[PDB]
RNA sequence: ACGAGAACAUACGUUCUUUGAACCAAGCUUCAACUCC
């Protein structure tokens, strides 16, 4: 009944959000134009 | 009964002296620890 998944934590075991998060999050926030951006955009 | 007989082209002597396989150059670029029920 009970399956945790637990939050990102670095070595010292205190959390904090990644910066590729971030970058993804406002990556699909950006890409709202067609969905053509590939792995060579500038 | 030879323009012949006898006679080492031999002795000595470092392929050696000086000389950076160097100079320049991000293991980096783009990525959501995630979706479904």
């Amino acid at each position: 009944m009970n399956d945790l998944n637990t939050f990102v934590k670095d070595a010292f075991g205190r959390p904090y959000i990644p910066g590729s998060s971030l970058k993804g999050a406002l990556r699909t926030a950006i890409l709202n134009d067609l969905k053509e951006d590939t792995k060579e955009n500038e």
